[PDB]
């Protein structure tokens, strides 16, 4: 049957790699799609461009625009797939907004949750993989992946720590499954894949 | 000194923009503009090998363009930077990544490795991305083509892929990147680019 599976984690958690590798394994046996907001949905792309073009934009305005883009992605892409009985793998969803805008940026987690409950109208994921990386491991991955940087500055280090603190508060319901993302990526992929098959096959 | 690159797909107004921005900048800054390989003889000779090729392997092409890029860098750009000049360049590593790495399918991590070898740590201080939507870009190309009234399918698909490659590169949110809305009339694209550059130089 259908399943809406989201992937969450801070920068440096291996998330992009993980979702892609898992998608490539799952597609052999499941009617699966992989997406990331706005996912090619034109209204979502237009909304997101307003944020990209913003100049010192108010963070609550940004959050509302992201929530609107989220809804467009959900109604025009995700829900149609779930109605066809597909497995939908989504790279970031409500929890990202809560950790980044709510906690790290300081709007407030409850405030951003209220906004996002309006946007999703009850459509919480069936399963959410939290790629649980420590700040230090994540930092090295971020430096490695960053084309132009060899060390992170203090502002970036602190923000990364605050995002992790936020996610830790959020994950402390049954939809969340944590995977140890401090392991080599090959193991993070394997643990994630096994977590998902157990959910899908109800074993 | 500042090394500033301009990037964007065909139909982004790049040629017009760099030329007009340079004209204004010359009045107030010690600045030069160069079109890679910039008349550097070795860079030109290396490039000619590609231009005269017959069904040449794309990796061979990429390595030759990288060697040509390095000659431009060591013989023309770096000496100008060392003299305190601002150097505007019409294409650089982001173009190779979007075109060769993503669109032509060599692989982004592979082209990144080659780019890194070629530049030996010399990243732009500032990169202006002329962010055009595929549809406006398409229409600009048709407008500027004296021999075509419509683009063929293959060319449309390739254009879309290059834009998608650039979108992945700016999703990385590196501070050197600054996105300019290239869907606007060119007069506005020029103005926004010029204001972006002066803000950086006066910081």
């Amino acid at each position: 049957m259908s399943a809406f599976i989201t992937f969450e984690g801070p920068e440096g958690s291996g998330k992009t790699t993980v979702i892609n590798e898992v998608y490539h394994r799952l597609v052999k046996d499941y009617d699966v799609i992989m997406t990331r907001e706005p996912g090619g949905v034109p209204t979502g792309e237009e909304i997101r461009k307003i944020v990209l073009e913003g100049n010192d934009m108010d963070i609550r305005t940004e959050a509302m625009l992201f929530a609107a883009s989220r809804r467009e992605h959900l109604v025009l892409k995700v829900i149609p797939a779930l109605k066809e009985g597909k497995v939908v793998l989504c790279d970031r969803y409500i929890d990202s907004s809560l950790a980044y805008q709510g906690y790290a940026r300081g709007i407030g987690v409850e405030e951003v949750r209220a906004l996002n409950e309006f946007a999703i109208n009850g459509l919480y994921p069936d399963l959410t993989i939290y790629l649980n990386v420590s700040a230090e491991v994540g930092r090295e991955r971020i430096i490695k992946n960053s084309r132009d940087q060899n060390r992170l500055d203090q502002e970036d280090l602190k923000f990364h720590e605050k995002v992790i603190e936020g996610y830790q508060e959020i994950i402390h319901s049954q939809r969340f499954k944590s995977v140890n993302a401090d392991q080599p990526l090959e193991n993070v992929v394997e643990d994630t894949y096994q977590t998902i098959i157990k959910y899908l096959e109800k074993i």
